[PDB]
């Protein structure tokens, strides 16, 4: 204990050329102290942490709102229950190897778009990733004690990591790039699902007079799902999307809105795609 209270002096010094530093190593102390669960460390704009060594009573760990980029301090931290890294800069997840209690994970606003180190958690039950930078989901295959999952506002297109994840109760894909919903199919256990605010990009083809562009909106059952509102005066004659264009323009599009149903669970899926056009 006089290593660890020496160890976060020399930190403590270290700010970077507005970090709380002093109420950390105040509550560092307090918490080692006392061995306290719970070791707060909301709101302090820190941009790392010094070492810990042990603290094995701690269960909790808040640590939203802080800038921090690398989570190695916290590997030793083997007891965590829950873990809170909002608003942080974390970029790998790795640190969490040996964190085989760990419960509750809450990391939106991180930037992050490697999750793979989420294949050592597999005991995770809560999954808090809102807006990130995720493109690449397959490791969340591996995480089939999840009740929550939330990647809403990341760059997802492949949802088919997903599939076999049926213990999942609550899943939040609002604000991704998601067309094809047949991933779903089997989540027949969800209660709370979101779906809104799809954003999809078709890759260019070339403009033409006749413009002919196969839907790929699709419903959990592969079926096309009718657009509602289509650009330019196009229509559609399934399985495409027509339009004439006389004149080049560089883009046109079609919003879709469908009721869906997943086991008990309603939700609506309702989004936009959008077809860049080359002269």
């Amino acid at each position: 204990k006089a290593e660890y209270y020496n160890a976060w002096s020399e930190w403590e010094r270290n700010a970077p050329p507005g970090e709380q530093r002093g109420m950390a190593v105040s509550r560092l102390r307090d918490c080692l102290d006392r061995q306290a669960h719970e070791l707060e460390l909301n709101n302090l704009g820190l941009s790392s942490l010094p070492g810990i060594q042990y603290l094995p009573n701690v269960t909790k760990l808040f640590l939203n709102g802080n800038k921090l980029t690398d989570i190695k301090p916290l590997a030793n931290l083997k007891n965590l229950g829950w873990l809170f890294l909002d608003e942080n800069k974390v970029k790998d997840l790795s640190s969490l190897k040996d964190l085989k209690k760990l419960k509750s994970l809450s990391l939106e606003h991180n930037g992050i778009s490697d999750i793979n180190g989420l294949v050592h958690l597999p005991q995770l039950e809560s999954l808090y990733l809102g807006n990130n930078k995720i493109t690449d989901i397959t490791v969340l295959s591996r995480l089939t004690k999840l009740d929550t999952l939330s990647l809403e506002d990341n760059q997802i297109s492949d949802i088919v990591p997903l599939a076999g994840l049926t213990k999942l109760q609550n899943l939040y894909l609002s604000k991704n790039h998601i067309s094809d919903l047949r991933a779903l199919a089997g989540l027949k256990n969800l209660d709370v699902l979101e779906l809104f605010s799809q954003e999809c990009l078709n890759k260019p083809i070339n403009h033409q007079s006749n413009l002919v562009v196969p839907n790929t909106v699709k419903n959990t059952d592969g079926s096309l799902v009718t657009p509602e509102i289509i650009s330019d005066d196009g229509d559609y004659e399934k399985p495409n999307v027509k339009w004439h264009l006389p004149e080049f323009t560089n883009e046109v599009s079609f919003i879709f809105y469908q009721p869906v149903t997943i086991g008990k669970a309603k939700a609506r899926f309702h989004g936009r795609v959008t077809q860049p056009l080359k002269e």
